[PDB]
This record gives C-alpha cells, sequence and structure tokens, in this order.
C-alpha cells in the first residue's frame, strides 16, 4: 500500500534526557487515513494509546529524520489489520508497545 504526501502532525527537532537526537509529535498522526483504508478520523488509533505528546522514531537508536520521513513509514506500514512493533521515547526514556492500526474492518 501507499499514500500521497500528506502530513497531518507537527514535528520539532530537539534532544531528550538522553540525547539521540529525536522528535517529538504535538499533534495527533494517527488519527489519518486515506491509503488501503479511507477514513480519517479517531478510532483504532485510541486501540493502542497514540496520542500527543510522545515521539515517535520508528528506527534503531531512538532517532529520527522528521515528518517527511515518517511519512512514507506511515503510509507504507498503513495496512488493514495490520499491527507491528514501533519504538517511542519519553523525554529521553526507552520503551516498545505494539499499535495495531485498523484502515479496513
Amino acid at each position: 500500500p501507499l499514500t500521497r504526501p500528506y502530513l497531518g502532525f507537527r514535528v520539532a527537532v530537539g534532544r531528550d534526557s538522553s540525547g539521540c537526537t529525536t522528535l517529538s509529535i504535538q499533534e495527533v498522526t494517527q488519527t489519518y487515513t486515506g491509503s488501503n483504508g479511507g477514513a480519517d478520523l479517531m478510532g483504532p488509533a485510541f486501540a493502542a494509546g497514540l496520542r500527543v505528546g510522545d515521539q515517535l522514531v520508528r528506527f534503531a537508536g531512538y532517532t529520527v529524520t522528521e515528518l517527511a520521513a515518517f511519512n512514507t513509514v506511515v503510509a507504507r506500514h498503513v495496512r488493514p489489520s495490520a499491527s507491528i512493533p514501533v519504538v517511542f521515547s519519553r523525554d529521553g526514556v526507552v520503551m516498545s508497545a505494539t499499535i495495531v492500526v485498523g484502515e479496513l474492518e
């Protein structure tokens, strides 16, 4: 699957307590859809607990490029009942949680 180059969130480049160069999310990006799903809203995101506050890198090392880099990953990850492990950080914290996103129930 794949989606168009659309960004529905904010990303700020900074440094955490650890210092791995990561971008924190201020808005919601798990509430949008259009590829292999078509249903931008809030529902499946809350199932995993994806909300504003935590940062998403989805990369080994607790580091990320920017919204542009996440735009491709998200689109590629976008699938019907597709759940995969994501790496998030909390102000320099290391934690991993599985999030299941449903694009086509």
